[PDB]
């Protein structure tokens, strides 16, 4: 039976009894069955890492201060989820083996509040991507969502690790606007305008007045968030989604210096753009064994039967443009005349191309009008038992960097047994390079190679000045020791602020490194 | 001789001796001539209240460590600066009267880098506006910072206190990309990706991994910045500048409703759109005793006088466009057709408009183009002895509220005998207005009502769920106040983190209402 380091099995039964006095019995989980519903699906070292002792289901604030009271008493770790399916850094599955979860998403998952002209949502955690986007579709259609790939995870959720979507409502932390979050001890506050009662102001500016905190609860253990506001963006007139295929791998450096002057004044790269290698466009449409069922990494010929076959380039570029016809048209243009330097490159748009190498682009045209997917589940088809770890550091927008990493990450990968799947992302001033490291999650020597890999690349990208942006569980102490300028000065002031905040070492111990005093040095 | 609250005569002379040591005998300074100088040039209430006791200039980041170790071995509390001219704020007055003046902006006044192609500078506290815009026209033309209306400010100062511009880039805390900041007791923390070692990213990405820091450092005592990035947006290849005179104070409404469409897809209306009231434009080429020298509040017909001498309306809007002459002519028909549904309004070009009444438009045209400016200045000639506090409520961008405002603050001035000056502000989907309430400075009855009024004002405000976004040493306490959902849960979330980060209560205490344990609940 799973208990929770720290605490006696006489202490967890009483938490339990406890939690179950607040939530009711049906709220709080302890069955093997229901706890394997929150094991991390794609888990990177040993799969019985990361386990959860329970799940407790709070119906609103009131309850989730209230279990916080209980974990305080009997020192129960608390993780929290809104969805939970933060896949590729763990899942539902909490960085401190034993905890107990919890499934703020469940109960707490009404959209409370939609204003249509100012284009704001104050949300609970338990609405989806979709659910959202259903709401505007029925009540407020002028606006659209942001979302990532997948449109199962949370609006809260997935703003809180900072993911992000590819409209220019991409970064979804800058457009997070207030917060209603439960301290460590129970107490519960308001940011930003929220903080004045009766205010009409809370989603539609960030700050408040003094300190500006809601960023201290993202890729945060200091808070249970219970309710987010966030900013939704008008539907423009028109859109239009092109792919741009380069048929060289060679051609990442031109294209990375042709992008940034586009992309940087947000125009004409009026959307977030992508740049996907053959394999994860190739990976959503096909499986590796329809390439190549020799053993070791896939020869150059299979690639270029990928790019022969299904019409793609070894670097696949997808773009949305916005507004009245007039204006599409003549960025489009800009954007021709720019990247068609660049020998073999061709271009398409959503209503030109149709074909199974059109998918990723029909599927980025959703995604890039905030019209939630699950199409790019279809890359975990690649390989039987596929998941993948999250890889994705930061580095300027120059094609020199996209060089130097495209071939370090490839090499690596090569030496791992993991195909190179991966895209270049530029913000607005800066560049990610998100590899998807597909692997064999019922394999404990694939596990083993892939976070030796991911380990080794996180160690090479840090030295060479590039930081990961956000990690798995199973890599979140080494990533936030790479940040360790002035002996360690960043996380022994997120120590500092964790201690003060949580004397109980409770909230999600380790996320992002930070551990409480109880729990710190123990090696887990 | 001035002591800081809580420090005997003794340990204030070791620290004086301990500062000299570290940073020269000629920048610690004592002399009443030298104090006199970091006096708030515009009270409210009590001109003597918030005095230092003494004004330390260190050379580097390895000073200001030294200098806050010696501040907490003799418990000496230290307030901060970088240029220290927050006028209307304090100007470089501690808001614990005694405290020490760390004046970062003397000597830390380097311009570290500024990166042409990816848009950014880095920067320490002394560079101003002037610096900063000399520095990229001689440099790195193809950038423009984005100032307030004085460019004698501080591009790091303003930025902690979340003041604000007026171009596409006129949140300046949004564009603040990495810190590197000394904590109370010392320690040295860079933020973001500057936490890693030799990273190329710290000022291209504000965020970093793990809880993301930087806004807790704005309008805050926690910590003294020593360096700061911030993002520059590129020119555009033309800018035109345009007045809309509306003819009513009636307007308003119409107004309001009218530019929050056009501004919150930050197109047409590409920059900060500001709409100032004939007083507020009127006193930047005039006096009040040209318009009227009874007693009493400005009578209707002085107000006409105005207008028509100047050309001038009830309102005058002030807005640019950037991109192409045809993008601008596009967006200015746009802006024209829209506008033009209010009876009365008229429409200047900066190239069609240049006698006294246009000074103002030539002065926007300027700092809506990063072009600083002290025109403003000219302001403070209003009345003899002109100085201001500022008010300045967020609300919603709707006409209603917006009246809802006017008519409650100019009602208040005129029972406290102060002339409504004031804009109305759009940010993107919030509004500000700030009040500028001119008053004789060197007349004790002048100040005390001009605070009556402005503690009046800020409790109205707060009533109708209109909180303060930034406020004067002397309201602090009273705005923090109004923040005060869940009896209080703000202040007691920074008072748990102001304890944990300064156990000795060093840094600016009660900045933002925020007081350290020692300094707390004891009136000052
Ligand atoms: C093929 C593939 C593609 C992907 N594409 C993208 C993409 O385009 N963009 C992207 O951003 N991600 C992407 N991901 C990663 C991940 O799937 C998503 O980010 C997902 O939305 C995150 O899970 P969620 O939304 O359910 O959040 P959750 O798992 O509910 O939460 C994420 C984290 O936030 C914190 N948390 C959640 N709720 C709270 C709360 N109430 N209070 C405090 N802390 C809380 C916890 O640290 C938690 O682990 C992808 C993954 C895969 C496998
Ligand atoms: C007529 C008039 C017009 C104005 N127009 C504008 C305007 O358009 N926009 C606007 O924003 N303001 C405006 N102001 C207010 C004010 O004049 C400006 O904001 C000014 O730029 C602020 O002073 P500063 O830049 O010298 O900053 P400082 O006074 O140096 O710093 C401001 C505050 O930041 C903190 N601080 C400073 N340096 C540090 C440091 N190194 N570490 C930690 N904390 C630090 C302190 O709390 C300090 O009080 C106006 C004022 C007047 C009188
Ligand atoms: C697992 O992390 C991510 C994956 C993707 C798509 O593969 C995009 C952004 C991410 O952060
Ligand atoms: C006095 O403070 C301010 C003044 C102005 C312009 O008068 C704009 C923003 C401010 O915060």
């Amino acid at each position: 039976r799973t208990l929770p380091p720290g605490v006696s099995d006489e202490d967890f039964t009483s938490a339990l009894t406890a939690f179950r006095d607040v939530v009711g019995d049906e709220f709080v989980r302890t069955d093997e069955a229901e706890l394997a519903r929150f094991h991390d699906p794609y888990p990177v070292g040993d799969a019985d890492a990361h386990l959860a002792s329970a799940v407790i289901s709070p119906r609103d604030t009131e309850q989730v201060q209230e279990v916080v009271r209980i974990a305080n008493r009997y020192g129960i770790p608390l993780s929290v989820i809104s969805t939970g399916r933060n896949n590729g850094y763990g899942g539902s599955a909490p960085r401190l083996s034993g905890a107990v979860v919890v499934n703020t998403g469940e109960r707490m998952n009404r959209i409370l509040e939609v204003d249509e002209k100012l284009g704001y949502a104050l949300l609970e955690p338990g609405v989806t991507y979709f659910d959202l986007h259903e709401y505007l579709e029925a009540h407020a259609p002028s606006l659209m969502i942001d979302c990532p790939d997948l449109g199962w995870g949370s609006v809260v959720g997935n703003a809180l690790d900072r993911g992000a979507g590819y409209t220019p409502y991409g970064d979804h932390f800058m457009w997070q606007t207030g917060m209603e979050v439960v301290l460590p001890q129970g107490d519960v506050m308001r940011t930003g305008m929220g903080a004045l009662p009766g205010s009409t102001t809370w989603q539609l500016i960030p700050y408040g007045f003094g300190p500006y905190p809601d960023g201290m609860f993202t890729q945060s253990n200091l808070g249970i968030v219970t309710k987010m506001g966030i900013a939704l963006m008008q539907k423009p007139p028109a859109s239009m989604t092109y792919q741009i295929t380069f048929e060289n791998e060679s051609d990442l450096e031109q294209i990375v210096d042709i992008m940034l002057p586009l992309r940087i004044n947000m125009a004409p790269l009026q959307n977030v753009p992508v740049l996907r290698n053959i394999i994860l466009d190739a990976a959503v449409v096909s499986q590796r064994a329809d390439w190549y069922d020799g053993d070791g990494p896939l020869p150059p010929e299979a690639i270029e039967r990928m790019k022969k076959e299904l019409g793609l380039g070894y670097w696949n570029f997808y773009g949305t443009l916005y507004g009245p016809p007039q204006l599409i048209e003549m960025n489009y243009g800009i954007i021709k005349d720019a990247f068609g330097q660049i020998p073999g490159s061709r271009f398409q748009t959503h209503e030109e191309r149709h074909d199974r190498g059109a998918h990723v682009l029909q599927d980025r045209h959703k995604i890039n009008n905030g019209i939630p997917s699950l199409s790019e589940m279809k890359l975990m088809d690649w390989i039987p038992g596929a998941g993948h770890v999250g890889f994705s550091p930061i580095s300027p927008p120059v094609g020199r960097d996209a060089m130097k990493q495209f071939r370090m990450v490839r090499s690596r990968a090569d030496e791992y047994a993991k195909d190179y799947a991966a895209q270049f992302v530029v913000g607005l001033r800066e560049m990610h390079h998100i590899a998807l490291l597909l692997f064999d999650t019922q394999d404990a020597t694939a596990r083993n190679e892939t976070l030796a890999l991911t380990r080794l690349l996180i160690d090479e990208a840090a030295a060479e000045g590039y930081g990961e942006y956000r990690t798995h569980n199973a890599l979140m102490d080494q990533v936030m020791g790479t940040y360790n300028w002035g002996d360690g000065a960043l996380l022994k002031f997120h120590e500092a602020i964790k201690d003060a905040l949580d004397p109980n070492g409770i909230i999600a111990p380790g996320k992002s490194g930070v551990w409480p005093a109880r729990y710190r040095g123990k090696g887990l």
